[PDB]
């Protein structure tokens, strides 16, 4: 197709755009620029809106970025020195089906008012990918990165991202990644959130909330998080090959669960300092009759081959119970797991109705029922503790996260 | 205020409007016109995109609407000979509150695919106005007009419009008016719906889908429509004083109560064709651990004041009973209403459980349970048999229904 170099989005708007075109914007800051990316493209012809230079066309003042249609994809672009008057600063559209961010950034894109609500990137629509970004540093309402549901399962990629430090907000709607609401809850949403870093990820308890069916958060780092991987509404999710490495910081929160037949396996819950609900595996109580906002009880989980070390709190076994939290997780099993140098192994709230507990290792003097004395040999590679015969280079240190064009 | 003077939606992208102005698009049939209007006035200060004489500025091809902004007000226009490629016709954004559509129509706007979806008229956030419209001739899939339901409720309006004929769709997507959907049906949308005309729209089953809390259906007149007003989800819902003047037409429905706490009241239900589903007062049966998209048992319905006439089928208690649906209506009451000249005045498919049926007159020789033998009561006014000192002149018979600009006629 064709290359149009542009330097302001009304020449973006005055343009008719056919698979295979790619749209450059002049290196450069560029102001309060609407950019309405809306043209349809197909799988080998594309239509492209790429930076001159990746990381040096920068959208200052009240900039805003719509995505709209099938097949696209922007790269390289950089949303710092401003703030969205009302809307989210990037969006997917609805129809907005095949599509791709990659190389890009928001960087401390902050309302002067703590309180204005706007997300960072909105996900709505099918199929749709974001790569290889860095959002850092929001400061207000909203989470950074929402997918939204609708009646069909979106099956969204959010993958190689950098989701940097995000000062506590104090107030709900802080959360790094929140997938669904709980009016979408009981619907399927299938997300892969996979091999993205969340640094210093601190604007609330929940930095991940999925609030969807059939999600899958896979192979990610949570390093020095002061919050929550939690499974808030929904069922069939799965928390798997992560590693939450808190390194020590306070409240520095494990996996929450909450909700039916979950799967937490092969996760690296190391130097946590949270307990209770903020506890290296966490297993919820809940409400009898609950609404979609409230709790589920917790029936069928699946918690194996995770390696909790050096922490507060292991497993607690029914965390929040109350007059109204009363129901005790049940069913499903607790295998294979290892709890080494954590101060309390497995905490109980809530007597747990046939949750099988077998098979577990730990280097505790005293073992609770279902653990026995550590039997594998363990090395700590990378930082991390590991099983001898699984011992592996975390995704981080061999491939590249965030924008290609920054170091 | 400013007034601008615009033939074009290059024109008003590059004008920045402020509480006050009012912008006229000039006379003509223009193409391809992706009109975005984006703009906030105040209460006293409204801006308004008006035609410079209404029905005399055309949009044609593929012509989109796009009201995004506060108490906006769009006035005069018409979407005919053409198609939407994508997007809804008309739509609100979800950030529109206080905004308006009126004097405007969308006629036989379909696109060359029967089966592409899109709707017509699309409303979102909340207070937004849809009056003195002309909604005629879908033949695509997708409902006409649609309230989408959000986490607060919209109190949107939908006054004096003129819905015109809609062909059979065959499939679902073929509604007029459709007020939420299953997943949304537990929340309140607080919408009403008065004092417009649905003639001829027999898109499929239902003309109106009422899928969500708190909605009034007052006061309109389905003339000839090939289907019913159904209560599909959602509770707290009224159908009130509405004609449903099926004129012996095949297949005219009446109202179809699912769900809790529902009224109908006031209702002229008037030479149906339909039973069982369709008739003029349908009942239904329901499971007993459904799903939102399912069928929730009737219970507390108020039915009340209704005048049956001229029918195959008056009321329909446990209406679609089968081997799943088998929770009869429970509680309410079926009380003050007149079945005469109908068929079978009243059919029960399903038992009821505590429903309350008394005062019901009718002619029929033997009277049900619950039913008395009607006087002299009630009179035929204007083709509508009314009860003697309730006798009024219809809305539409003095009132402009669909733009100011056009002289319809049924
Ligand atoms: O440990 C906890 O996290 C927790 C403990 C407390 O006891 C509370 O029960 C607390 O509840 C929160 C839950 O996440 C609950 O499902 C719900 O979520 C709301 C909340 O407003 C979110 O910020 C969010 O927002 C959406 C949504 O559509 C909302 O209705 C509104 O329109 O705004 C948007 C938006 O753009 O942000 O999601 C909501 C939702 O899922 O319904 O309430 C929370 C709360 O009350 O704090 O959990
Ligand atoms: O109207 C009926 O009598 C009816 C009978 C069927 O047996 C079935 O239960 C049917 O389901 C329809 C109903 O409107 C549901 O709420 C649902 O609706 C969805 C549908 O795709 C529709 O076009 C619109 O988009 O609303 C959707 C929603 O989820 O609300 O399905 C309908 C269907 O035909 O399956 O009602």
């Amino acid at each position: 197709g064709n290359i149009y170099n542009i330097s302001s989005a009304n020449e973006l708007n005055a343009l008719k755009l056919q698979p295979g075109d790619k749209v450059i914007f002049k290196k450069g800051n560029w102001k309060n620029q609407q950019i309405n990316f809306k043209a349809n493209g197909t799988k080998e012809k594309p239509v492209v809106l790429a930076a001159e230079k990746g990381g040096e066309t920068i959208f200052s003042g009240n900039s805003n970025l719509k995505i709209d249609g099938n097949w696209l994809v922007v790269d390289g672009f950089v949303f710092k020195d401003g703030f969205s008057e009302k809307a989210d600063v990037i969006l997917f559209t609805k129809s907005t089906s095949n599509s791709r961010i990659t190389n890009s950034s928001i960087i401390n894109y902050n309302h002067p008012d703590k309180t204005f609500d706007y997300k960072w990137l909105s996900l709505n629509g099918e199929n749709n990918r974001v790569d290889h970004c860095d959002f850092t540093g929001k400061t207000h309402q909203g989470t950074t990165l929402v997918v939204w549901l609708d009646e069909k399962p979106n099956h969204h990629q959010i993958d190689h991202n950098y989701f940097g430090p995000r000062p506590a907000l104090g107030v709900n709607g802080g959360e790094t990644i929140r997938i669904g609401t709980s009016t979408w809850s009981m619907h399927d949403s299938y997300t892969l959130v996979e091999n993205n870093i969340f640094d210093k990820c601190d604007g609330e308890m929940e930095i991940i909330s999925l609030k969807s069916g059939h999600n899958t958060v896979n192979n990610n780092l949570f390093y020095e998080c002061d919050g929550t991987v939690t499974f808030r509404h929904g069922n069939y999710n799965t928390v798997s090959n992560n590693y939450i490495l808190g390194n020590g910081k306070k409240n520095t929160g494990g996996i929450r669960i909450i909700g039916e037949n979950h799967k937490v396996f092969g996760n690296y819950l190391q130097g946590l300092d949270g307990s209770g609900l903020r506890a290296a595996i966490s297993i919820m109580s809940a409400l009898e009759k609950p609404q979609l906002h409230e709790y589920f009880q917790v029936i069928n989980p699946q918690i194996v081959g995770n390696i909790i070390a050096d922490s507060k709190e292991g497993i607690d076994i029914g965390a929040g119970k109350n007059e109204k939290r009363m129901l005790p997780p049940k069913d499903g099993f607790l295998k294979n797991n290892y709890v080494i140098n954590t101060r309390t192994v497995i905490k109980t709230e809530n007597e747990p109705e046939g949750l099988l507990i077998e098979n577990n290792q730990t280097d505790a003097s005293s073992l609770p029922k279902g653990f026995t004395k550590v039997g594998s040999d363990l090395v700590k590679s990378d930082g991390i503790w590991q099983k001898k015969n699984d011992v592996k280079t975390p995704f981080w240190k061999k491939e590249k996260i965030g924008p290609e064009w920054n170091n």
